[PDB]
């Protein structure tokens, strides 16, 4: 694992979240919008133009909490997401998830797991906020076996339903297996329907299998895919979107100019799909830049983003503790 893979995965995540942003929820977003947004952004002459949402908010409190205490402290981390929302309330936080910072600034709960098992009729929440942070667990732990229980503990601290931290769980491999160099698109299915028959033995194994018949067809319209795999807030009609917006965009899809490469591609492709593309934009982009590296994030492209210089500078300190791992 390579310094360009860390600095491609947490690019790909902020510019995601940033380009996404301003159609999330879009009833009326189509493939003409999104490109017009970028070749609008490429000739802005300021930078910094775009700002972050809770998706990256949430994201940097993960990632100071790893370098913080890099054996994983989830009571650090519990402290640095109320605080972050405390400091910061209207970045774009779900409507549900809000209870669970107010509980964890409160003094009246020692475990810090029990707000998210409140939460819905104690059934927890399936949002996708789990899973939109969770990238930097793949980034600092090479073991499969932290990677998978630090994903799901460090989800619970929001997400107690199986579908909210099994979705978390679930783009964290994806993330893992596409910093394993280059893998093949079907083996890098094999590996995340391999895992996840054995964490959810199964919604999850369900989508990813249509995503195997989905990537075996030609020309799969938008419509389809947003029908059988989702475009929303809930992590199982989100995370295996990213998925297939990643790995449909390993090959040229004849709506987008060829002059985008890769990364731009599956950025470009995951907010056309519509619904909550900061979010699904931001997961496919960190699955990309980890597959792809720094290479395929672009000058023009990085320097609209809100925070940045931050991101890399963090980007290079995941590494390290990565490195150390090993
Ligand atoms: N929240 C948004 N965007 C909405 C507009 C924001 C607006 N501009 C503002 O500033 O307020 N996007 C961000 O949140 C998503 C992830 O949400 P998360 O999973 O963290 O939230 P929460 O746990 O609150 O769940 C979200 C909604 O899902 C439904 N839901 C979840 N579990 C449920 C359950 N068991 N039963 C019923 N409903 C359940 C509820 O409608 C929750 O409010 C990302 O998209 C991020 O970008
Ligand atoms: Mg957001
Ligand atoms: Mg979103």
């Amino acid at each position: 694992v390579s310094l360009a893979q860390v600095r491609g995965a947490l690019c790909g995540a902020l510019l995601g979240d940033c380009m996404g942003a301003e159609f999330e929820g879009s009833d009326a977003v189509e493939l003409p919008d999104v490109l017009e947004f970028v070749r609008l952004l490429e000739k802005e002459k300021k930078a910094g133009t775009l700002f972050y949402t809770d998706d990256t908010a949430m994201t940097r409190a993960v990632i100071q909490s790893l370098i913080a205490k890099p054996d994983f402290d989830e009571v650090d981390m519990a402290k640095r997401f109320a605080e972050e929302y405390k400091k910061e309330p209207t970045r774009g936080y779900g409507a549900g998830v809000v209870q669970v910072f107010k509980k964890l600034l409160s003094p009246k709960y020692s475990d810090v797991f029990q707000p998210a098992r409140e939460q819905f009729d104690g059934k927890g929440s399936y949002g996708n906020g789990g899973a939109m942070r969770v990238a930097s667990i793949a980034l600092a732990y090479p073991n499969i076996q932290d990677v998978i229980k630090f994903a799901r503990r460090s989800a619970q601290l929001t997400h107690a339903s199986p579908l909210g931290y099994n979705g978390a769980i679930l783009q964290a491999l994806a993330v893992h297996f596409a910093l394993q160099g280059e893998l093949k698109r079907d083996t890098f299915l094999e590996q995340l329907i391999g895992e996840m028959e054995r964490i959810e033995g199964l919604p999850f194994c369900s989508r990813l299998k249509k995503i195997k018949e989905f990537l075996a067809s030609s020309n799969v319209p938008k419509a389809d895919i947003v029908d059988e795999l989702g475009h929303g807030i809930a992590a199982l009609e989100s995370v295996p979107t990213a998925i297939y917006s990643f790995l449909h965009c390993m090959e040229s899809d004849p709506d987008i100019p060829d002059l985008y490469n890769n990364l731009q591609r599956t950025i470009i492709y995951s907010i056309s799909l519509g619904g909550d593309t900061d979010t699904i934009a931001t997961m496919a982009g960190a699955i990309a830049g980890a597959y792809y590296g720094m290479d395929q994030v672009t000058p023009s492209w990085k320097r609209s983003c809100e925070a940045i210089v931050e991101t890399e500078e963090s980007a290079v300190k995941l590494y390290e503790l990565y490195c150390k791992q090993l």
